[PDB]
């Protein structure tokens, strides 16, 4: 339908020009079906254009994969969200960890875990020392403070019963069943040809290694795989793998309320129809990174199909966004090789999906 083409070109074209994005890929999901768009260059210098094969850094959109992998392990009976973090990390003996559960880690409510794992942390002993000496600001379950060190630790612990590394657990239990065949945490040598460069202040960059990077911001993927990721999270019931179907549903359950937003595992949700000012303003880092009081939802609300489900992600050189509405079979993936302001991403997505409603 040419309607989709129209609304996308009228929305994304000025976005690209205004934000000076070198390359971009967009998928709209309309009635379940993907429609693809690509602009500009994956590699400016070599004049390599963006394609449907082009790999982008997803940044914190990675956390949605981490949430779903966590859900899958719950469904496997390997972990429970109410389990204490120390149950999977006996060497973590510090006083302050007593009441902190997996749920808290996964939902940024452990009590003030920092945004980033410190650059100094470069070994297993370094990472233990980091968490051993960490001193919470608040009691568990009182404040949401968005943080890589929180959901990152959730991911590393959640796979401990499987006996597999986070990376292999993720590939074998999530990517592979969903045929995300060009989705990587570590881009192998034959695929690096497809790996876009990111651009920051004019320079070409790739995300640097860091502790817990795989769990928090380390996934790379194509627009096609990302379209498949969205369709899967929109309709888990059409997936063969039953623990994965169940994990997908657990990640969209509502564990907390703050303002108009509900916290899932990785995913964040709002009731649909949604107030556009709310998600646009909410996505800006002055709000998104701020500490906010939370309201426990007990029992956690089963995945609500009348939802706006969504996640932003950034690295130094990349900016990504994913949003969908299960009840409407409507969704969008935006991948760009420049990190541009979150509210601009959400405004563009809103205007596209609102026109298609």
């Amino acid at each position: 339908p040419q309607q989709i083409n129209d609304i996308v070109h009228r929305t994304i074209t000025p976005l690209i020009e205004q934000q000076k994005i070198p390359g971009m890929a967009v998928a709209v999901i309309y009635q379940g079906k993907p429609y693809y768009f690509t602009w500009g260059y994956a590699d400016i210098a070599k004049k390599q254009p963006v394609t449907q094969q082009t790999l982008f850094e997803l940044g914190s959109v990675s956390k949605t994969f981490t949430g779903v992998l966590g859900g899958d392990a719950i469904a496997r009976g390997e972990i429970k969200l109410s389990d204490p973090a120390t149950k999977y990390w006996p060497e973590l003996t510090a006083k302050q960890w007593n009441g902190i559960t997996l749920l808290h880690l996964a939902t940024y409510t452990a009590g003030g875990l920092p945004l980033q794992v410190p650059d100094e942390v470069k070994s297993s002993s370094d990472l233990l020392r980091f968490y051993q000496n960490w001193q919470p600001a608040w009691a568990p379950g009182t404040q949401r403070l968005y943080a890589n060190s929180s959901i990152g630790l959730f991911g590393a612990l959640a796979v401990k019963p499987s006996g597999l590394s986070f990376e292999q657990a993720m590939q074998t239990r999530v990517f592979q069943p969903l045929k995300l065949n060009h989705t990587w945490i570590n881009v192998p040598p034959p695929e690096e040809k497809n790996y876009a460069w990111g651009y920051r202040e004019g320079k070409a960059v790739h995300v640097s290694p860091g502790a817990l990077d795989a769990e928090a911001y380390g996934v790379k993927s194509t627009i096609e795989d990302m379209a498949r990721w969205v369709r899967s999270n929109m309709n888990p019931r059409d997936i063969n793998d039953k623990t994965l179907q169940q994990g997908i549903q657990l990640a969209q359950s509502r564990y907390w309320q703050t303002g108009d937003m509900y916290q899932g595992l990785g995913w964040e949700m709002l009731d649909w129809p949604v107030n556009p000012d709310s998600i646009i303003n909410g996505s800006g880092n002055k709000i998104a990174l701020a500490a906010h009081p939370v309201k426990a939802i007990t029992p956690p609300t089963p995945a609500v199909r009348a939802s706006w489900v969504h996640k932003t992600g950034a690295t130094g050189g990349f900016g990504s966004y994913v949003a969908f509405i299960p009840e409407k079979e409507l969704g969008i993936v935006m991948l760009a090789n420049k990190n541009y302001p979150n509210p601009a991403r959400v405004a563009a997505a809103w205007q596209i999906l609102n026109a298609l409603q």
